[PDB]
């Protein structure tokens, strides 16, 4: 394998992440490719843990409330993911890009 760039409106990176049964803290590493955004054990994973479906997504917020990490969250019809990114500049990165491709989307 050989690192390259973002394919614009693409990006990939780790962010921290809360549990679905329960509400553990778990590092997982991020990719967004078109309207998919999927999310792997680690980078070297071949296969994502999940895959969401942008299409279905209807709100990407930052977590005012939280002042002590950089969280934000992905609402979906039928679950809300909560996502810490590791620096603010990350967490901006992460949102900006986020919210531009629910512009295009919708």
């Amino acid at each position: 394998l050989v690192p390259t760039a973002p394919s614009l409106g693409t990006k990939e990176g780790y962010l921290t992440k809360q549990g679905g049964l329960v509400k553990t803290w778990k590092t997982r590493w991020f990719t967004l490719h078109r309207n998919e955004l999927k999310y792997f054990k680690d980078q070297m994973s071949p296969e994502p843990i999940r895959i969401l479906d942008l299409t279905e997504c209807s709100a990407v917020q930052f977590d005012y409330s939280q002042e002590r990490v950089n969280c934000f969250c992905l609402v979906f019809p039928f679950r809300t993911f909560y996502l810490c990114a590791k620096t603010g500049v990350e967490a901006d990165e992460w949102i900006k890009i986020l919210r531009w491709k629910l512009s295009q989307i919708r």
